[PDB]
Parts: C-alpha cells; structure tokens; sequence
C-alpha cells in the first residue's frame, strides 16, 4: 500500500536523525570505553552481574536494520550503556567515570533530538 510505503519513509527518516544522534553520542566516549561489548572470555561472570548488556555497536546494529521505532526504545538502549557500567564498576574507577560524564553530555543531545522528532513528526 502507499500507506505503508509512507510509513516505511518516516522509518527511514528517523533512521537518519537516530544515526546522526548516535553519533554525537558516541564521539562523548573518545576513550571507546563503550565501543565494543563487554567480552565475556575477559569477563566471565559478567552475565551473572548485568542482564541485559549494550553498547555502542550493538546499538548500530539495530540501528541499521532499522530497528528502533521510536526515540524512546533508542535511548532505552542508551541508558543501558550507562546504567550496566554504574553498576558494575565501583565510582573510583574510570569506566564509572566514562559513563558519568557520558550521561551528563550525551544528555543536551538528546533534549534537542527529542525536539526533532516531535517536531517533523
């Protein structure tokens, strides 16, 4: 239908702002602390500690199979990121470091993407 060829379009669209927004996101960690998953052979309890793990190309993952159908479930994602690394690191260390400071900035590119997309819909 044309509908759904309209609605595949506003997908897409989003698609495009999420990954310009993944990307402001990602150049706030420029220590690639977040990067990659958390290895399960260099941490092998660590499924024992965090239920459900994310980071930064996981998120692309879904990202480019278009999988987050609003800004909602992609800063979900996001949160995760941070809230996993809070966890498991104790606040003297440089990955609860990273993440605070990931939360505090990544937080002004979110406020304005969230305008966007009420804004075109």
């Amino acid at each position: 239908s044309m509908e759904q060829v309209a609605m595949e379009l506003r997908l897409t669209e989003l698609t495009r702002l999420l990954r310009s927004v993944l990307d402001q996101l990602q150049d706030k960690d420029p220590a690639r602390i977040f990067a990659q998953p958390v290895s399960l052979k260099e941490v092998p309890d660590y499924l024992d500690h965090i239920k459900h793990p994310m980071d930064f190309a996981t998120m692309r993952k879904r990202l480019e199979a278009q999988g987050y159908k609003n800004l909602h479930e992609f800063e979900e994602d996001f949160d995760l990121i941070i809230d996993n690394c809070m966890k498991y690191n104790a606040r003297d260390t440089v990955f609860y470091r990273a993440a605070v400071r990931l939360r505090d900035q990544g937080g002004v590119v979110l406020r304005q993407a969230r305008r966007e997309v009420d804004s075109i819909g």
